[PDB]
């Protein structure tokens, strides 16, 4: 499979290949995300979950915010991907965090202005949520070379009730772009995944990006591609264009470049040597 890349790569026909896959992309209506009250709800006019897939918030008030449930069945493992939480929607999002059962929470973007700061700075500087009645607390952050983990407290004051959130931070991500090496990426996906985040015990992980369709969608695509290898008969037959349009199901735009594409097969093959 590592020839097809090949093929794509000697050809220089990647621009090509990603416009055959927008092509054959999904197409969902989008009523809820369109909604004339839900337009400061979305970071971007163009990019909004399909109705059939959108998570909805349990609380009364409102139940929209802009994520997207992608449920791969033959590989057994769900994601939300959402998009950057604005300041108006970090109460929603840690609402959907909460009530979805969630371990983990996949950040693929950097600060920078692409997303707000949705999570404490410092311990002893706990945020509160007033809309959604969250009280989130840091307990710890392990900072390393290409991404940082922290360790939150999320309580429903309502409840009283009390969860470990795990925070995963790709911090060497630029956006549009490509890192240097698949290895710094896929290092990142296994520290993900021995931390049990992506456990089918725990709520699907919330991926996360600016846009929550580009990085996020390579993410996923070379978790899923990567986990069906393993647990498939002939890992041969694994198709990347297959899984990326399943996922596009899901939610729109889900790799949002050729590069990223190209970087998403690098991934998966580099990442297969390994799980090989």
């Amino acid at each position: 499979m590592e020839k097809e890349f090949e093929q794509i790569d000697k050809s220089g026909s990647w621009a090509a290949i990603y416009q055959d896959i927008r092509h054959e992309a999904s197409d969902f209506p989008c009523r809820v995300a369109k909604l004339p009250k839900n337009k400061n709800r979305n970071r971007y006019r163009d990019v909004s979950p399909f109705d059939h897939s959108r998570i909805k918030l349990h609380q009364e008030d409102n139940d929209y915010i802009n994520a997207s449930l992608i449920k791969m069945e033959e590989a057994q493992r769900s994601y939300i991907l959402t998009q950057g939480p604005l300041p108006n929607t970090c109460g929603h999002f840690w609402e959907m965090v909460w009530e979805q059962k969630s371990r983990g929470v996949v950040m693929l973007n950097r600060v920078m202005l692409k997303c707000a700061q949705y999570w404490p700075q410092k311990e002893e500087k706990e945020m509160i949520f007033e809309d959604t009645n969250l009280k989130l607390t840091l307990i710890s952050e392990d900072i390393k070379s290409y991404y940082t983990v922290r360790q939150l407290e999320l309580e429903n004051l309502t409840t009283q009730e009390t969860r470990e959130i795990l925070h995963f931070h790709y911090t060497t991500w630029p956006d549009f772009g490509v890192p240097e090496s698949p290895a710094s990426f896929l290092n990142f996906l296994f520290k993900v995944r021995e931390s049990g985040s992506l456990s089918p015990e725990h709520g699907p992980v919330v991926v996360h990006s600016s846009a929550g369709i580009g990085r996020s969608g390579t993410f996923c695509l070379a978790d899923t591609c990567l986990l069906l290898m393993d647990k498939r008969k002939d890992p041969s037959s694994v198709d990347i264009k297959k899984v990326l349009l399943e996922m596009r199901k899901f939610r729109m735009g889900l790799i949002q470049t050729a590069d990223q594409l190209r970087f998403s097969y690098l991934a998966v093959i580099e990442g297969a040597k390994f799980i090989m």
